[PDB]
């Protein structure tokens, strides 16, 4: 900052992911491989963003890594501090993305993830008062996003 | 945020600055007024983003006022954490910008800003070994943005 002394607070691990709308103002979302009869819950497309490499790169990386779609970053968003239990701190970063044109959904089925979607507006609507969705900060960054965009609001 | 348990960290405060390049790789930076008052540090331009609104907006927003000049976010750097010694948290944001074209240096001269220019990369090393960077994160956002613009590396 300025001259108003401050001390550093060390950040161990950064994330980076996107608010990826279509046309339509649906959002894509990713969901978890269970939790025994629930379904796993739904987030932004994210990962991990390598020691030293720009959050932004890796927000396009790993929504193209998890979602099979290529996309481009169109505007930064926010980004959000958490403490693990252990004490580790986790800065995550958020864009607005759009896809690039002519491409089809084709998510990475892993451990981690079950399957991803465009889900709309209202729908997310639904799955959030559900709490299928894992972080509340994907909803304030959609409604960020839609705002963005001039798309009707969250119902 | 992917199903790992984490706590919230609640950021306070947020900056958002921007490393400015011109054409020659040189930085756009802002002196600090005094304090035993002759010279002050240097910084890159940046100010406090209002609560809720976009910090990239306020990056740009800032870099105008403080320089007079427009700009235009090229690409996003990254963002650190800092603490007040009150315990208050705050969180920088900077990106990689360019000036709009046809434009003049015109700093705001307050009781916060001595007056804004461009300096070189040698210049620069200098003022850093000097310790007239206020913070040394300038130099390590600078490298990033001469490696993005494919700009040759400071001394
Ligand atoms: N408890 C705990 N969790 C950790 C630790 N280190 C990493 N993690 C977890 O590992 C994750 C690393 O993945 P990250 O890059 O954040 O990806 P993500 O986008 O959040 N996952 P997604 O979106 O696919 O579910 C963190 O989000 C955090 O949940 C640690 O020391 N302790
Ligand atoms: N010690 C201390 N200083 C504070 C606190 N809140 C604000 N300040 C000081 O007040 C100044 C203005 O507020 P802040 O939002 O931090 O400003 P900024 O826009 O980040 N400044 P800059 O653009 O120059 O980096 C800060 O640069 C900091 O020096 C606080 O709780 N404790
Ligand atoms: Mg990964
Ligand atoms: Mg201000």
């Amino acid at each position: 900052m300025e001259h108003d002394e401050r001390t550093h607070v060390p950040v161990e691990l950064r994330a980076a992911g996107v608010v990826l709308l279509n046309e339509r103002g649906d959002i894509l979302l990713v969901q978890e491989k269970g939790i025994p009869e629930k379904a796993g819950l739904w987030h932004i497309p994210s990962g991990a963003v390598e020691d030293g490499e720009n959050p932004q790169d890796a927000a396009v990386r790993e929504a193209c890594e998890e979602t099979g779609l290529r996309v481009r970053p169109v505007k930064f968003l926010g980004a959000y501090l958490g403490r693990f239990p252990d004490g580790v701190l986790i800065l995550r970063h958020v864009w607005l993305a759009e896809p690039e044109p002519g491409q089809t959904l084709a998510p990475a089925f892993t451990d981690e993830i079950a399957e991803a979607s465009f889900v709309s507006r209202e729908d997310f609507a639904q799955l959030y008062a559900a709490g299928q969705i894992r972080m509340y900060q994907t909803k304030l960054f959609y409604a960020d996003a839609l705002r963005e965009k001039g798309f009707p609001a969250l119902p």
